[PDB]
């Protein structure tokens, strides 16, 4: 399933999965291994970036995606995935993109890996809010 509005259900059961409790511009800093981490906002934009921009790396505030409200559910997780963020450094004219994996957890988001040959960001937020 997929829905607008930070908030899907769970097409088996009708369970809402609702993320807007965690939602705002203040948003949160994702910790990252190499480096500074990066600013985050869930389902909008980040005041510590720039206009619309949903993720960006803490040092330069260049932008890792354009926030947006679209939650999937699927293969039993929350994913948003922030598409258009700047141009990343590689083959072809890539731009980067944030995939933010919600997992159940009966906390701050983590920058896990960082595929360099498409400038995709997978990050990932264990939370009691991705549970059923």
């Amino acid at each position: 399933n997929e829905h607008d509005d930070c908030q899907v259900t769970n097409p088996s059961t009708g369970h809402l999965f609702d993320l807007s409790s965690l939602s705002g511009r203040a948003g949160f800093t994702a910790a990252y291994a190499k480096g500074w981490g990066v600013y985050m906002s869930i389902c909008g934009e980040n005041e510590n970036c720039p206009p619309g921009v949903g993720a960006c790396f803490g040092r330069t505030r260049i932008s890792v995606g354009k926030a947006n409200k679209r939650l999937r559910y699927v293969d039993q997780v929350l994913q948003l995935v922030y598409k258009d963020g700047s141009h990343c450094p590689s083959k072809h004219g890539l731009s980067y993109k944030s995939v933010i994996s919600f997992v159940c957890r009966p906390n701050r988001p983590m920058l896990i890996s960082l595929d360099k040959q498409t400038c995709t960001l997978f990050f990932s937020w264990h939370t009691p809010l991705a549970c059923e």
